[PDB]
């Protein structure tokens, strides 16, 4: 066994060509404030190497440059000098020394970086891919559904709904435009918007409604029976992570299966969304969760629930999970555009990360590790810090 | 990858000295007949071998005979060709092939023999312990409960019990010896020798009570406020396996934590334990739960749960679970004794199962896999079927 | 009292003519896998004859060969020389000398078969036909349903319906070929073909739409509100035997009543069942729940909570039992037809099994036994081992 | 098979001599009032005669000449004509006829006397022991418990105790004197003489509490903790048989197991008892509940909730039952005494009902139905009318 | 104060012409035996005189005869010497001594005629309506509901409907005539009449359906979602009375309002119907449940609940119980017309009962007592047994 030497943490800020939304909007729990900022051009790659000389890559998008502190002050000191393969016990460290702080947010986000990298590590250090040591191949191939289609004109949101079908995807995202603040009238709004998508799209493909927070339990509840007609396959985070008593009781109505957990850190938090039923399908990111090591233990979890997992985001510390659990039936992809909110950023940081055919992901069955690599051709487009 | 080539499958039959009781008696659910056979004679072996001529090694010890059968018809087939890292796909080939008859008993029992060979398997293909695969080492070595101590005359438990005393052990198990058919007098009996033990370990360690299934909910409901004196650690499977609302009963009563889950299959099988309170004490054995590949989805569900998880017999297919996760905190430990009841049985077929020291048990660091190996010392004592 | 003298176990292999399914597929557990196999083509015979040469017949369709090996080596050992009337008690000492492992699956199917040939043998005995010692004639005759009606074309299914519709059946079981596998096309192919038989049959005759364990809970949950429309009499087997929460669940929902149990084992089995409302309709066959004697049992569960009892398969071990209880008021009928699944091959080994005159079966009122008897007419079509 | 010819029932008055309680007294519902009459010096025998001249014989102790109305005028010509042997048919025939009303009382008493007397028929028809028919010995010999103790005096119930203990009982209940209407003084009564029997008897037999409905919720949730020590088996019938809700949260107090059921009535009746756990005990008597038919329904209910049964009363009509399955592990005995209360009066009208040998009572393996006869020995004692 | 004298109990059985239904049919427990006999061709009138002379008059119809024996035997010696203004204490003491076998049924039936009597005793006694002593006047008048209209062909339900019609009811109930037994062509048949009877009424007035206790769980459930269309204001006794957690369970899927407890008795089991929710409209008869005394309190118990009372037949020992209740806002009233099912039969026995003007009822304010007396009109049409 070889010993990790050093952790790497650095912060990268896009300041490249952004595209203005041309009319984009987008609901969010901020919209309650009379004041969806971006938030991702910052991204945060987390580099964990061994006295060997083999490296592994992890990641992060929340909050990048508290993270960085987290990492660099608190969390990188606790696995220097241990071997990748205690894991679990890496994991423990860091989730009990900082305990007090940690246990969700920028602690757990930050675990998650570096849990993520000695995945790739280990895979890399024994030649497997990581999603074998996980279980291998469950699937074929990945199916994934079109996530985007944020709130616009009509005639906009039909036009990228139309292009998007070219693709054979079987399952398309929307985002919500109006919310409680909009009164009845935005109500309005918002199912004149998924009409117009089932008018494009049809019946026969999955429609996923995404509400990101920005609706409230009051809201919610008038908003179920009216969107029914249009049976979507789930509505995600209708209301903030905090109110998982909300989540259960419109969860609860059986009226449209509600979705959410990009939001939840650590096992014993997604547990309880799983166990009280809070969601029927779970969506961690594993770069927030705290890591693999959580991700695959949420999953067995969710499993034994039969509670569908779906991670938010498509990434690589994401699709191996996916590969190998027969509950994690497909995963969310956001496509190769250029930078808007910020999803598509690891495209332009990272190499190695799959790109969709007629709505489908592979993976390969030999290369070592997450298959993914930093990648020097946007080094241009980045202010990196350390 | 190199390929699973066979599986051979052999059945131990013990012919060599067996000891006589003098004097043992146990409770079992064969009791309420008015008719415990010590079942464990008889043992079985799968070697799963991939092209590249690697071995990997698991068992299994309920109704071997039938669990042949069912390994070289049904389950056999459905993993050579396949590479032994899609272990989870290959469990569940096995668990929904088989799902009609296979879901618990003979079938599940015969999918762990395989899944443990498949583990011992990666772990040699990769040159990595299965415990560093699983999460690493979580506990500087692992703390041991003495594992017999079987209802007899006063003065024979007494001496069993100083003996066992002088090896450091911090926990010790005792079996009854009356149950319901006993009447009153049973139950008198049975006190009368907790407080035996007790008289001789005292109260500074932990002291487990076995009922074997030999009880059932009237009568453990009678018994438990008689047994919280003595302060027991917890009272194992005190009905049958199929009584999980007398199980959960019981647990609720708070007077003594209750224990079980060797006799139950499958990871929804013991999620079910779990998110039932049926136990306090998870305790399934790997080699009859569905293998490493479920035990360790369900370390994962149980550790949410913070119900503890003490494998049922004390064997490597049990003791790299256990290392891996902070939620297995000890093991249970039968010492190596002359053949009596059958859980020693192990010892004479396989070299490597550790041996306490003062109590404790270690594993390997280095060691590939399990780290066992099929022993020619007893082959003059097993007629050996194949 | 003339006693058990022994125990004849038989394993049928079909070796006749087989029909190419022309275009059938049908849902089952094992289309989650990326890799239905016609599971009948073998079948189980046990004979329990008594000193006095009288000979009672039971059977076993699981897993044949796996089955065998366990009544031969350990059930068959319990019942020799003993009374055929001292059931109960042979019942229990088969379930408890062997509950570590025979609990559900071969176990609980090996004393399935034991157990159906005693209450033959009893009936023999005193002279009276099965269902007069379980309570006589409830029911003028037995009222059916067709089953079978596999996923095909539009018009090859029709076809079937229109065949089955001069036969008048009042009800009608249809099974499902797309599953989660197959996405939001998939259901649509389902709507339609369930469409397709309403337009056929129409609305006045009960239509049941079947699974066979080839769902999940995310899917169905999805799919009935889809179904409601048709007025489906019931769901069966949704999703796989071990998520009984997950039947609960969809039960709970009140949308279709949910039917299952043919996969479940035991009286405590089949009552947990019951009393968690898992299923509006309990469907154990009789020889594989654990025989006549745990089916009665069973029956009477059901009965007080009034959740009806339709056991899978229309032989005579589960028609005498339908005809003493006013809870159980019509049984599944396989027709007569060639060996294509398998569901149809007892008619082949057996000769008694009653066929249904315009939807009804009927039994008669003298014939000693369950009235059957093992048939020398297509011994050419079997290769039989024992 | 041979019809059902008449039903012949019979009212037997006692005339013969009656004992002074001597200072006897004992709880019942009625001490409510300020106003336990020993109800039963009446007696119903109920013969019903096939075509071919065989007799079977039932009986009921419940307002004999109510009884007795209701069984000639409704239910009588609901029976005869039809095959005993269609006995689940005759039961529901009777239930749902006169539902309206027979429910449970006199209806359900009648429908009782009637099934019984259905069983001693089938067994004598096929010459078989009515427990060879319901299962067969599932136990070697009968535990029974000495059943009577009324309160008294110290020195006449200790004197009691100490010649019951010579006859070799493992287990003796006692009947409490005083209750609510007692006040607190009534309670140091009611504890000094369980103190007194636990002084004669010791702590190493059972020892079960009966207070015949003679107490309240109220006083009884006071008396339990005040109970506890003296460790009783069970308390009996602790408030009136419409307090099913008193009697839950009774028994989920957990101090001492709660028994009752012996007036209780039908299968749902008894199941309703079984489900909201409101008794640990199930204690109904075969010749009130509903007959054999319903007890033996109630038996498998019982069963899988693993709530033992110890039928009301000693008699052939509830051995029978007890012989036959696992969770009935002992019966209540009344000794053969002089007629004081009534419960020993059926010893003087049949013959056959076994008498105890050192604790333990024993049927006969060949005799037919239930091993009785109306005897002619005490006919000079009694006024019968017809 | 006077004391009560005597008890005179006379049974009436109908020797008048009777009416052939023409083709009526209507479902009923019974249906599901493969044999709803017109029960009330018999009646029974309980006149309690006291030492001065003025006697009230009470009655039953549930098995007159077997009620008489009861209350000759055993309830009226509990009343005679008594004030009859020690009503509560009478009705405890008739409740308690018997409460071994009178409980429900023919016990609390004999209660029921004995404490009517005593009420319109007590009216008369001190000059007053039986419901100004009870509370007074709630109502202007009161409302009622035809009730009748039995199933029938299609244009003679049509008829009875337009018939009554110009009566100004705004409320009608019909009896099914199709149940279980009947199949899926049986539930058409059910439907086709609701829309006949909606086609002729409107939807403007309140439509009641009843099964008594004809369906079962299975059926009903299935049913209520057919229903629905037709928003019946209630759907009354769908299962048998014993299946309450069936009631519960119906009445929870909150399609139709489910009514019953016309077949419920005494107050602990009306309360047990109204704390489980087991129905939205209760309905017993005060000449069944218990008596006055006794529905008193249920109203009180109903009131708290909101669960409105609308006891079961309309006669004076009902009307003056919801004339004082302001929870009891209507009542089921039973048309003057000939004798076919016998509901009518107590219109020939006594004078007094209101007649509905405009589909309304009302009670004089000064008429002492139940304001009714024993009729010699129809003496000539019965044979009086006493
Ligand atoms: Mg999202
Ligand atoms: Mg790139
Ligand atoms: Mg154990
Ligand atoms: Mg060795
Ligand atoms: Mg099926
Ligand atoms: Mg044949
Ligand atoms: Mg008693
Ligand atoms: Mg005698
Ligand atoms: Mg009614
Ligand atoms: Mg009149």
């Amino acid at each position: 066994m070889t010993k990790i030497k050093s952790v790497r943490t650095r912060v990268w800020n896009w300041t490249g060509p952004t595209v203005p939304p041309q009319g984009n909007f987008c609901t969010n729990a901020s919209d309650a404030l009379w004041i969806a900022s971006f938030r991702f051009h910052q991204w945060l790659t987390c580099e964990v190497e061994t006295e060997d000389g083999t490296i592994g890559i992890g990641n992060a998008a929340l909050a990048p440059n508290v993270v960085k502190q987290a990492i660099d002050e608190w969390y990188a000191p606790l696995v220097i000098g241990e071997d990748p393969f205690d894991y679990a016990y890496l994991w423990e460290k860091m989730y009990r020394r900082t305990h007090a702080w940690g246990r969700k947010g920028i602690g757990m986000t930050a675990i998650s970086a570096i849990d993520i990298a000695i995945w790739d590590l280990m895979g890399k250090l024994v030649g497997k891919p990581v999603f074998k040591l996980l279980g291998g191949r469950t699937k074929e191939k990945i199916p994934v559904y079109y996530s985007k289609l944020y709130a616009d004109s009509i005639p906009a949101m039909q036009a990228e709904a139309e292009e998007a079908q070219k693709h054979g995807y079987q399952g398309y995202k929307t985002r919500f435009g109006y919310g409680p603040k909009d009164g009845p009238a935005g109500m309005r709004e918002n199912l004149k918007r998924v009409e117009a998508l089932r008018e494009v799209l049809g019946y026969d493909v999955d429609l996923m409604l995404e509400c990101y927070m920005g609706w409230n339990l009051d809201y919610t509840k008038r908003m179920l029976p009216k969107l029914e007609r249009f049976e979507p396959r789930w509505l995600e985070e209708p209301v903030i992570a905090d109110d998982v008593a909300g989540y259960a009781e419109l969860n609860a109505m059986g009226i449209v299966p509600i979705s959410g957990g990009e939001h939840e850190f650590s096992v014993m938090g997604c547990a309880e969304l799983i166990n009280r039923k809070a969601v029927s399908v779970l969506q961690y990111d594993t770069n927030r969760v705290g890591g693999i090591t959580a991700a695959q233990k949420i999953n067995a979890i969710a499993e034994a629930a039969q509670i569908i997992v779906i991670p938010h985001a498509g990434q690589m510390h994401n699709y191996h999970l996916t590969m190998a659990n027969m509950n994690c039936p497909i995963s969310e992809y956001f496509p190769v555009f250029d930078v808007e909110v910020g999803n598509e950023l690891f495209y332009y940081i990272f190499d190695g990360d799959p790109e969709a055919v007629d709505g489908y992901l592979q993976l390969d069955d030999d290369t070592p590790g997450l298959g993914i690599t930093i990648s020097d051709a946007h080094l241009k487009h980045f202010e990196i810090t350390e």
